[PDB]
C-alpha cells in the first residue's frame, strides 16, 4: 500500500509587483486548490504577495517537513522567467529587469525535493512569462528526476495579457483539474501557451493515498501544532462601548496571509437612535488603504469570500500582508452614535489588540 | 467567428512491431478519438500497423490535404525515440536498433504542417520511448518553435509496460480528454501510473480556434471537391449481401469498417429450408496479402477476432472474422463462402462453396500495393 506519513502543501500566489505588471489570477486559483487540499487531507499553508526573503523563509520551512515518506506538494502562481533551463519564480520586491539573485530558482527547489526521501513530491508552477520568454536551447547536464517520487507541472502563458486570459472563470485552474484527473483515485484562449508534466513514480501515487496515522507520535503531534499555530484567528469580540452599545467584531481567515474583520451592531440601547462602526488605525506595515476598509461586501475588499460565507450585514475588511506585521495587530474600533432625541452625534473610540494573528505569529519579517 | 475551409484527419495506431516490442494501446485511442472527430464533421482516416512506406504516403497525402484555412489534425500512437533534438515516429517495419532514415522525423512534419496557410495545425504524439533510448544520447530539443495556428502535443511513457498500464481502459486517452476539455465549445479514469512519463502540449493561436468550428463552404470549389473525393474513395464498404446456395440455403455475408484499413467480415444462416436439418458456414480463401490466419476468421464474437466492435455493435449470432492490412491488398479481395449442409433423412453432410469478390475495400482502393 502507498501511504503517506504526513501531507504537508504551500501555494504561493504572486501579483502585487512593484516593478512588473500586476497580475489577478493567482487569488482565486490558491484558494480554490487549497480547498481541494484540504479534503485530501493536506495542511496547507497559502501565501499571496510575498518578497524574496518572505518566500525563501516560506519554502525552506516547507522543504524542513519533507521527511521520509511524506508528500509535498509546492505551487507557484505569479511571473516567472526561463534562462538556459534554469526558471526562476519571482517575488513581488524584484526589480526591473530579472536578476537570479532576486529570484528563486526552481531547479533547487526540485533538486532539495528530490534528496529529501519523500513518498510524493509535487511542484507545480503556473508562470507567466515575458511576451519574448520562449523556451532556450540547452543540453541536459544534471537531473534527479529518477530517484524519488516527482511530479513536476509548468504552465507558461507568454505576457500578462494571454495569462489573465486563460486564467479567467472560476473552478477552471490547469493544476486543479490535473490533480482531479490525474492524482485522485476552460477552452484554448488565444495566444502563446504551454504545458509540461513530468513524473517518475517507482509505483502508483495518488493523493487520496491515507495517512499512516497515528495514536500517540510526538513526531505527529509536533507537525500538527507547528502548522495550527500558524493559523491562529482572533476569537471574536463583543466590543463593549461606555453609552451601552454593544459592537461585535469578527474574524475570517482567506489566506494565511489574509484576514478579513467584520463589524455590526449588536446591541443598541434605547437611549441611542443612530449608530456606526467603523475600524481604523492598522499598522502601517500591512498597509491598507481605508478606501478599501469599511464595505458593505467582502468582495468589495477584494476578498474572495462571498457574502454567503461570512455573517451578513456587516462593514467588512481585509488585512492582507500578515507575514509583514513587527509588533501586534493594534487598531481602533470607533463609534458614532447619535442619542435618541437629540440631532447631538458623539464619537467614542476603543483601541483593540488582536496580537499577531495567523503567520503573523511566526514573527519572521 | 472562426471558420474552417474543411476538416481533415489522419490517425495511425503502430503496434505490430517486428523488431521491436509490441504493444496493443494504439488501437482503442485511434478509434475513439476516430468516432469524436467523425462527429464534429472530420473527414477521417484511420491506419494501424503502417510500414514506412505506408507511413510517408499517408503523412504526405495527408499534407496535400492542408488547404487555405482548412482544420488539419494528425495523430500518432506506437513507438517512438528521439535523437539529439529530433524526436521519431517508428513504422511497424522498423530495424534494430532505430535508425532514423527508417523512421518519420516529428520536426519535419510540425514544419511542413507549419508552411500551410490552414486554419488551425493539431498534432498529437503518444509515445512509447523505449528504456534504452533514455540513457544513449544527451538530450537537447523536443519543445519546438511552435508558430502559425499550431496547437502541439507530445506524450511519452518509458517502456511498453508502464505505456500499457497508463493506457489500461476504455474511454481515457489523454488527448482526447484535451481536445475535449479544451478544444471543442460545446456548440479519476486516466489515473497516472507507476515508470517514467512526459506530456508537452504548447499551443500558439492568432485568434481563439476549435475543432467545433462550422466549415465554410463557399471558396476554392476544385480543392473542395478534390478533398472531398480522395477521402470517400478511400471508405468504400461492400453492401451486406446475401448468397444463396443452391440447396436453398441463405447465408447473410455482412461488413464493417473498423479503420481505413481494416474490415469486419461476418457470415449468418438466414434461412434454412425444412429439407436440411442443420448448416454452418464459413470463409476461407483470403488473398495471401491480407497474412489473416484462418484459426483467428470464423470466431463467435467480434471480441475473439481481436476487434474494437464488441457484440452490441454488429448482429449477433454470427461468425466474424477480421480482415486487416488492406493496404497491402495487390489485386481483389476474392475470398470463399463454404456452407456444409446436412439434408434431413440422410447421413450425408454436403458441401458446397461459392466465391465472392469484393474489390478493393477501403484504403485498399488507392492501390498503393
Ligand atoms: C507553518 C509552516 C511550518 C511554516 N511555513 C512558512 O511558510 N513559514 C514562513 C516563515 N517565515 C515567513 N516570513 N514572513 C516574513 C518573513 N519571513 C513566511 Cl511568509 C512563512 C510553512 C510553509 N508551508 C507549510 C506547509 C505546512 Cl503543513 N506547514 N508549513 C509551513
Ligand atoms: C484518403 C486520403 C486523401 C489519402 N490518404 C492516405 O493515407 N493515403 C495513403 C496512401 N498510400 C498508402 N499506402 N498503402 C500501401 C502503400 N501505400 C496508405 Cl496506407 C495511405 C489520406 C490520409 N489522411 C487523410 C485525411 C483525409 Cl480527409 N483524406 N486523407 C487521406
Ligand atoms: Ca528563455
Ligand atoms: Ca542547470
Ligand atoms: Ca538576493
Ligand atoms: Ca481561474
Ligand atoms: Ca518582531
Ligand atoms: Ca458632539
Ligand atoms: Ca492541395
Ligand atoms: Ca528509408
Ligand atoms: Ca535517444
Ligand atoms: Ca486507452
Ligand atoms: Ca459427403
Amino acid at each position: 500500500q502507498p501511504l503517506a506519513k504526513d501531507k504537508v502543501a504551500l501555494l504561493i500566489g504572486n501579483m502585487n509587483y512593484r516593478e512588473h505588471p500586476k497580475l489577478k489570477a493567482p487569488l482565486v486559483d490558491v484558494y480554490e486548490l487549497t480547498n481541494l487540499l484540504r479534503q485530501l487531507d493536506f495542511k496547507v499553508v497559502s501565501l499571496l504577495d510575498l518578497t524574496e526573503y518572505e518566500m525563501r523563509n516560506a519554502v525552506d520551512e516547507f522543504l524542513l517537513l519533507l521527511d521520509k515518506g511524506v508528500y509535498g506538494l509546492l505551487y507557484y502562481a505569479g511571473h516567472g522567467y526561463e534562462n538556459f533551463g534554469n526558471s526562476f519564480m519571482v517575488p513581488v520586491d524584484a526589480p526591473n529587469p530579472y536578476r537570479s539573485e532576486n529570484c528563486l530558482c526552481v531547479q533547487n527547489i526540485l533538486k532539495l525535493m528530490q534528496e529529501k526521501e519523500t513518498g510524493l513530491n509535487v511542484f507545480l508552477l503556473d508562470m507567466c512569462r515575458k511576451r519574448n520568454d520562449y523556451d532556450d536551447t540547452i543540453p541536459i547536464l544534471d537531473a534527479l528526476k529518477v530517484t524519488a517520487n516527482i511530479v513536476f507541472g509548468y504552465a507558461t502563458c507568454q505576457g500578462a495579457e494571454a495569462f489573465e486570459i486563460q486564467h479567467s472563470g472560476l473552478a477552471n485552474g490547469i493544476f486543479m483539474k490535473f490533480l482531479k484527473d490525474r492524482l485522485l483515485e476552460c477552452h484554448l484562449t488565444k495566444g502563446k501557451q504551454a504545458l509540461e508534466i513530468r513524473s517518475s513514480l517507482s509505483e502508483k501515487r495518488a493523493l487520496t493515498d491515507p495517512i499512516q496515522g497515528t495514536e500517540y507520535s510526538a513526531e505527529s503531534l509536533v507537525r500538527n501544532l507547528q502548522w495550527a499555530k500558524a493559523h491562529e484567528l482572533p476569537e471574536s469580540m463583543c466590543l463593549k462601548f461606555d453609552c451601552g452599545v454593544q459592537i461585535q467584531l469578527g474574524f475570517a481567515a482567506e489566506f494565511s496571509n489574509v484576514m478579513i474583520i467584520y463589524t455590526s451592531i449588536v446591541y443598541k440601547p434605547p437611549e441611542i437612535i443612530m449608530c456606526d462602526a467603523y475600524v481604523t488605525d492598522f499598522p502601517l506595515d500591512l498597509d491598507i488603504d481605508p478606501k478599501d476598509a469599511n464595505k458593505g461586501t467582502p468582495e468589495e475588499t477584494g476578498s474572495y469570500l462571498v457574502s454567503k460565507d461570512l455573517p451578513k450585514h456587516c462593514l467588512y475588511t481585509r488585512l492582507s500582508s500578515l507575514q509583514k506585521l513587527k509588533e501586534h495587530l493594534v487598531f481602533t474600533v470607533c463609534l458614532s452614535y447619535q442619542y435618541s432625541g437629540l440631532e447631538d452625534t458623539v464619537e467614542d473610540k476603543q483601541e483593540v489588540n488582536v496580537g499577531k494573528p495567523l503567520i503573523a505569529k511566526l514573527d519572521m519579517h
